[PDB]
């Protein structure tokens, strides 16, 4: 674990607020003093008191993975505290929290270009993740964090693996026989793209799991979010191709969004499951 995660000294960490509760213990905010004396805001995940040895391994397991990525669109690990208690994972602070809950508070309040900027960041981070040989397997708006400048970053590597499961975000073939590839992450990205353009609407609403699985398999797809640019809806559909080999690669997705960011006059054509 200390291969990719530097041990931090607890005296350099101030805790200034309990901000949430994770799968493993509280999540807080605070500050970290770096060796250069610079002070930065950080998110701090704590491991619950009474943790079993297993929980400790899983908890720090996420840090070992996170510590492998250094990219502007992947949550940055600052380090871990293990030589004292509570055990902690320290990451950069994202002032605007989870992307889905953020967008829900701002229904229709952003411009197409702003939403596309968010989406470009996510794709860029996923491009790097897939470049590194990892499948995320849990790519969803709730696992994207957004900072004070609207920069979006991939997080939560709990289910991530080198090359249970959230049914709504998982590709047909991964649901069918656990075929997880980068192309199954591209499927998830398509769902994320839908979440963004829908400002945090839940994928497939409250349909039963059984029906989500069946409908998608039969070729049904989420419908165009209100006022969704045709270009972006078609990108969802491309991400949701039945043949995984026909989905774009994250590199192509980045390229597509980069173009849309340029001529927003592309975005002027505007568009129950669709067959
Ligand atoms: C996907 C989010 C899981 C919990 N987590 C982590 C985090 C931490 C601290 C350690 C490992 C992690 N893996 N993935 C995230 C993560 C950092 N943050 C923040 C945050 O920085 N700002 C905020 O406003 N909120 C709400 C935050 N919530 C978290």
């Amino acid at each position: 674990v200390h291969e990719f995660a530097k041990e931090l000294d607890a005296t350099n960490i101030s805790i200034d607020k309990v901000v949430g509760a994770g799968e493993f213990g509280e999540v807080c905010s605070g500050r970290l003093k770096l060796p250069s004396k610079k002070e930065i805001s950080v998110a701090i995940k704590t491991l619950k008191v009474g943790y079993t040895e297993k929980q400790r391994r899983d908890f720090l397991g996420e840090a070992s993975i996170m510590g492998q990525f250094d990219h502007p669109n992947i949550i940055r690990l600052e380090g871990v505290v293990t030589k004292s208690k509570p055990v902690m994972i320290v990451t950069e602070y994202m002032e605007n929290g989870s992307l889905d809950s953020f967008l829900r508070k701002h229904d229709a309040q952003f411009t197409v270009i702003q939403l596309v900027g968010m989406l470009r960041g996510i794709a860029s981070g996923m491009k790097y993740l897939s470049d590194m040989g990892y499948v995320h397997r849990d790519l969803a708006a709730r696992n994207i964090l957004i900072n004070s400048n609207l920069v979006c970053k991939v997080s939560d590597f709990g289910l991530s693996r080198v090359l249970k499961i959230p049914i709504r975000w998982t590709s047909p073939e991964a649901i069918a026989y656990r075929k997880f590839t980068s192309a199954s992450d591209v499927w998830s990205y398509g769902i994320v793209l839908w979440e963004v353009m829908s400002y945090g609407e839940r994928p497939y609403w409250e349909m039963s799991n059984q029906d989500v699985i069946k409908a998608v398999d039969e070729g049904y797809r989420l419908p165009p979010p209100m006022d969704c640019p045709a270009a972006l809806y078609q990108l969802m559909l491309d991400c949701w191709q039945k043949d995984r080999n026909n989905r774009p690669k994250f590199e192509q997705i980045v390229s597509i969004l980069d173009k849309l960011i340029r001529n927003p006059g592309s975005l002027k054509i505007i568009t129950n499951l669709l067959l």
